[PDB]
């Protein structure tokens, strides 16, 4: 159990009376009142002490992912990796580490939708046993600044307008696209933004990236150039924006109702960690530099090595105490990594200790129950805020006679302490400017173009198109049209129809042909179906509820999640279809029987909206989800116009629809069904 | 200008030069760095100042109406109102007093849809001459409990379970219908929040009320019982759950941003101030107590008198600065009106104040330009985090000789000081209990007899939606068994849905009484200003010029017009990828548009596929108005609608605009909708 | 520092008054710990943490330390089974308000006309302290109304005096250079009650009582002051050894040492060679600095004594042992007069009375 360490701070209010925060026994469900119908008295202290509490229960949310959710797990090491790093967590075969994982967005409050479209946070703590180590990560390798010091501009043209706070949880606005543009180095990112990347199936089906070239070091001090990776066990998996925008509406909690239930159902998601690991004398010899985090480095160049996975295999008790209270840190290092001069990487680190202090009020948020070490803390601090603890020593200062030298100094040699990477120097004139290194906006973003399918290619055109239509300001939109050219010059083109502008002329000083793997989602089938959702719509009339049944039996025994749908809450039925929505499954299926509810009077009743099966049904297709239908069924499948053998529709028997409908969970998306640019041409 | 006072703090960047906070003009686009490509530099002072203030931007979301909006406007008393209130503010025909108010929803976070389901926050504050007053209302005029305490046991059932913080913004799980069950005073707020009154057209299409009885005093300190109410000029409007669940992805900022373009095109909304007066005496006389928040007065047995009127006509610079920041109080109070004994009133007083301290972290709030009174502060309060006044009078406190007595004491005879009802008195002895005429939780809520058949339907099918996601069979058992006490045909059709056998008729509580006012779609619009109309048309063909045309003409009737296309095309305001019909209040196919509900017109790149037939099937199932102009008849029979139907329009281009605006004020045509039997 | 008090924190078997003063604490200590502790979870922290357990549906707020399990924090509820359950008078030995209390009257932002008697128990209280021990109060409030530059409010504190006492007013009046008003009589009385005088009782121990044991490292009185303290903490007396540096057996430097650190100075034999003279004067402590002790402690009255020769250093000061409070001879006799003379404490024979 992950948990274990956090079981002393459990309090269980079963079998016990109602009691003050200071003790003793009370009643709350009365103000006491001067007279039967009087006013009620300021020495109620029962009141004041249970309202003040409500009062005061909000904290500010994260400056950035104040949208995300949470849970624990393990972290099992591969291999005894001391040949790179003295970090202790990977210093043994099958060594184990409690973690902590958030996920989450970026731009979006702390109730705004999960499946806005967005660049997702990755965050992993391992609690080691010299001191916690955060890896805090997003599910893209690349960022859109440069320097830290810009942080504040991104972020202010992405987050609402200042005037109205209008729009929730979206770039899709004019200041963010003229950052974009004014920016160039941001294209790289909004890019992977615009792709599936920004609208992910679920947390369990993003890869992790710690983005910057961190450093591991081993005892003797040698250092090696590192990229962190999280590869899933799960696949790769994205939707499409149009579903993806029903889906804000219809379930703002999709993808933390995904975690929870593959945590609860005892499926837990795990992800491999992977190193690319590069000489420190290579670090610009891959046709950048690596110190810029918007770049990331071709697989070609450097191989994935995996060294452990972790799994995610406990819920949260608490989600205010564990989940929002929990305080990540790039700061949070330990023996055998160190930092490189990584410009953004340089500024996060002050960033994050400092907004805790807004965060938590205070400056002991280490000793919160989800932030405390396993390893222990002894040093000299005292006082603060909400201090927790009683120190026993008197002598808190160092060097000192009195404490006999204790706490003591570590470092390289003595005490496994933490040491700067020996060999690093610095050289030069105290500037604030950038390497010249960094001044290529635009190859990397044609790379990851190159590298995509031509519907995934499409679908980053079209999330371009969706948001830039929104821009009112003209020249921000042609501003984007520049900027976008330089990229390659057909997206500009293709982009350019949508905007009503001219199609801009070739500038291919950044031009290439060249590409790279790891980079797309929907040229890979899934590993495993465990987990997906299928949707069966039946009707509680006739026979179909019965046969619904047998087939929800089935489609269990390979790991699904089955969801019987029809008018009422009969025997077997999981939903209604007036709480139903095609945005909830992976798969929709017509059970025997049930084309009744798709024409006619069956379709027509008060306890569903009208057209709600077809509509189901209709959403599924168009979203490229696999459908089906059982037997009769077929007809539903005729009243919304889909044929029997288009790719991703199954029609028959029970068992050719099971196996057919499993078989298309492992394709999970047909692309088959949308429209690229030049097909609708006479 | 409703912002004038706020001229003084507003801040012009135009033409300078950046600087710190503490002054001195800088660059802050790269970092100190030792070297070219060096580690940053901790001497880098810029950088810190400016990430700090970053690091430290966000403040504790409101604990309750943490998502909404809000406009500046004036208040204009229609008379002297001396006769029945102390009140400046009221004191005098045609004065005018500066407002902000701001709308809300209750349960969800900062960053939730607007249009999910809830109870909605009408907040009004009067910056008088004599203080600032808070209306601290709601869009629904029964409370959900009876007594303050009880406030952290609602609010924790209705907000996200505390193991996963889901759901948001929804009172559709076990927690909240174990709550409403297991506390049946709450039934009455929610079947109101069930009606349209949980899923609003806009802020502007709300009544507002003030729920508690309070007291108006004199200057003699004869006192009057009092019911606050905000009736709107735009008229009631609600919307259908299964648009507003759609509109809450489609456009979270729904109706934040129709606040925004309805000032800003200047159609500032209004409302009028009403009261219902009744003498002390009749505090127990109509069936129900009044110090009770769970029921509502009957108009038949007290009218509505209106007092004034309220306009929002300005929106504000600096969302957080005034919107975000802005601190209501039902203690906010001033002379001329006083509390009642309403439990639930009672403990709120301490709690609006309390919880300032956390939302502000510190005691001077008040301070804030947006919390500011234009009347004058003068007392001996001194010190405090963030003090921003510097104070003269050294001898602050009272009473003294060195101060010469100042400031003074004001009461009810000197300096218009405020002053408790003198006749309130206290009688009984000191009791945890609540009085039992406050026991009846049935009657009130058997409301929804006075709402139209379809209307009906919809509270129904609320509840079978809400209930059915409740996955405790007995909290739904135990939800039928309430239901059943307040009518046994609602707890019937409501079993139905959960699959479950309605108790047997428990009719203690049962009765066929109606009131007035509580309904939405029993009435026409009466007005359609702002209401917005989506034109669907194509690139291709002479649709485009049409388009134009039914959108000049559209306008002349001050609606707002979007025309729709494949791409942004000369005229052309939107496109279908970016379009949907929760965006509109009505929906008309141009001529010759025809093409892209069929054929290969319907299948570009450009949008997604169906897309503009799926605006027209959407606005047609919601109840909405929906025309077609010449030729464009055959996209209302692509999805089977009909020329004789209510609220579908066909013809030329004069015959559809007369319509499309006739029904914009029927503006939900409920024909469309079935009910039960 | 952390420790947080509240008038509210009652238990089960005490109830309120509607003392006024009282009622409005309840608010205002629960209102200061957030501003003091910057959060709502403050009982959470270890010192003020109960012993007896905590079972409610608060949740959150900053710095929130516990886990709860109940994730149906509400009530009522049948999800988590009425649990945690209400207490009351006859069940659960919940808090209960007295059963027979009661409200009865107006509103009113008033005081009871009960309350309306400020002098007559001030007065109480001066009648029942000894003669010295009204003389201090007198040179106390002599002291503090000089300090008030404003003529108006002298005058003003002269007259609300007057109403308590007449004699008091007028000996105030002196230091102040102002004219003894004439009586006024309202609330004069001359009741007495018991348990308000400090100086009429001695006190039931001396333990922990400090002596100061003045003394030279030259010739034998640094032996004679160790015999001397040995003695002396046989009684539970802290004894500090003063002499010009720390040699063995000392335990603070005349530069260090001040009489207000004592309640009984005594000077050990052969020290009054630091009394006059040269031993007087060293580059090791301030000039005078040990007569300056003795004189202290005298003008302070404390017990002071000196052993044999030592006399000489009473002399010095113009005190004799006739006095109460001083005390002479060899060495078991001033110990004896020592600690007979701490149960005193203070000898009040050493301070001038108005008229005396
Ligand atoms: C490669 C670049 C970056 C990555 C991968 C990244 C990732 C993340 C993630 C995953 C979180 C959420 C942690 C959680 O779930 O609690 C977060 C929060 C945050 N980030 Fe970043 N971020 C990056 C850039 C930056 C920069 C450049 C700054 C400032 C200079 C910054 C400042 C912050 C702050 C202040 C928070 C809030 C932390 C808290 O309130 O506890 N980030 N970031
Ligand atoms: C008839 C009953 C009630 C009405 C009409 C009402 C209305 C409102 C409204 C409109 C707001 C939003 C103010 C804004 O826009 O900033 C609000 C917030 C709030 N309410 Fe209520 N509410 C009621 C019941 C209660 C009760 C019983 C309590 C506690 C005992 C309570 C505590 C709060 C608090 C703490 C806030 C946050 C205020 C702030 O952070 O500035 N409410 N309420
Ligand atoms: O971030
Ligand atoms: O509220």
């Amino acid at each position: 159990d992950a948990r274990q360490r956090l079981k002393e701070v459990e309090v269980d209010d079963n079998g016990q009376f109602m009691t003050t925060d200071f003790g003793g026994n009370i009643e709350e469900q009365f103000s006491l009142k001067a007279g039967g119908r009087g006013s009620t008295l300021l020495e109620d202290f029962i009141f004041r002490q249970k309202l003040q509490h409500f009062d005061h229960e909000r904290i500010p949310e994260r400056v950035v992912h104040a949208r995300g959710a949470g849970a624990h797990g393990i972290f099992t090491s591969y291999g005894d990796w001391s040949n790179i790093t003295a970090a202790s967590f990977l210093g043994a075969k099958d060594k184990q580490t409690p973690v902590f994982v958030r996920f989450s967005t970026v731009a979006g409050s702390r109730g705004s939708a999960d499946t806005a479209r967005d660049v997702h946070g990755f965050a992993t703590r391992f609690y080691t046993d010299e001191g916690n180590f955060d890896i805090v990560g997003n599910n893209i390798p690349v960022f859109f600044i440069q320097d830290a010091i810009r942080f504040p501009d991104l972020i202010h043209s992405v987050k609402p307008s200042p005037d109205n706070e209008v729009p929730q949880a979206a770039t899709a606005h004019d200041s963010a696209w003229d950052f974009f543009s004014s920016q160039p180095s941001a294209l790289h990112t909004l890019f992977w933004a615009m792709s599936g990347n920004g609208i992910p199936r679920s947390y369990r089906h993003m890869d992790g990236f710690g983005i910057h070239t961190f450093r591991l070091v081993t005892e003797d001090g040698k250092s090696k150039l590192v990229k962190w990776h999280w590869k899933t066990k799960q696949g790769k998996a994205a939707l499409v924006w149009e579903e993806a925008q029903v889906l804000a509406g219809k379930n703002a909690d999709f993808h933390r109702q995904d975690l929870w239930d593959a945590i609860e159902s005892g499926n837990a998601p795990s992800w491999e960690l992977a190193v690319q690991l590069i000489d420190e004398d290579k670090a610009q010899a891959y046709g950048f530099d690596l110190l810029d985090p918007t770049k990331f480095l071709p697989e070609e160049f450097a191989p994935l090595q995996v060294l452990g996975e972790m799994t995610l295999n406990r819920n949260p008790m608490n989600y205010f105490a564990e989940t929002e209270q929990i305080s990540f840190q790039p700061g949070h290092i330990v023996r055998g990594v160190d930092f490189t001069e990584d410009p953004l990487l340089q500024g996060r680190l002050y960033s994050y200790l400092d907004t805790q202090l807004n965060r938590h009020r205070g400056p002991n948020f280490e000793q919160l129950p989800i932030n405390r070490p396993v390893s222990g803390v002894h040093n000299n601090h005292r006082d603060g805020q909400g201090q927790a603890w009683i120190h026993k020593n008197i002598h808190h200062y160092s060097p000192s006679y009195l404490n006999k030298g204790y706490p003591a100094q570590a470092n390289q040699t003595v005490g496994r302490g933490f040491f700067t990477t020996p060999g690093r120097t610095a050289s030069g004139v105290l500037n604030r400017e950038l390497s010249a290194t960094f001044d290529d906006h635009y190859t990397q973003p044609r790379l990851f173009f190159n590298s995509l399918t031509p519907v995934e290619q499409q679908f980053v055109i079209n999330a371009i198109r969706f948001e830039a239509s929104h821009v009112t300001n003209e020249q921000v939109k042609k501003n984007v049209l520049e900027q976008l050219n330089k990229i390659s010059n057909d997206v500009a083109k293709r982009v350019a129809v949508a905007l009503g502008l001219e199609a801009p002329q070739p500038d291919p000083t950044y031009y290439h042909n060249n590409v790279t793997r790891g980079v797309s989602i929907f040229n890979e089938s899934l590993p495993t179906i465990a987990t997906l959702r299928v949707g069966v719509l039946s009707t509680t009339k006739g026979g179909s509820l019965d046969k619904a049944k047998a087939l929800k039996e089935q489609l269990e025994k390979d790991g699904l999640k089955v969801t019987v749908i029809a008018e009422y809450l009969a025997s077997g039925v999981d939903q209604t279809y007036s709480a139903a929505d095609a945005t909830a499954f992976d798969a929709v299926v017509v059970a025997e029987g049930a084309e009744r509810v798709f024409s006619g009077k069956g379709a027509m009743s008060p306890l569903f909206p009208a057209g709600r099966p077809s509509q189901i049904l209709t959403d599924g297709y168009r979203w490229g989800k696999p459908v089906a239908a059982v037997g009769s069924a077929k007809k539903a499948l005729q009243s919304i116009g889909v044929e029997e053998k288009e790719a991703g529709v199954y029609a028959g028997a029970q068992d050719e629809v099971i196996k057919g409908v499993e078989e298309g969970l492992k394709v999970f998306k047909f692309l088959e069904r949308f429209a690229v640019d030049g097909d609708d041409e006479e």
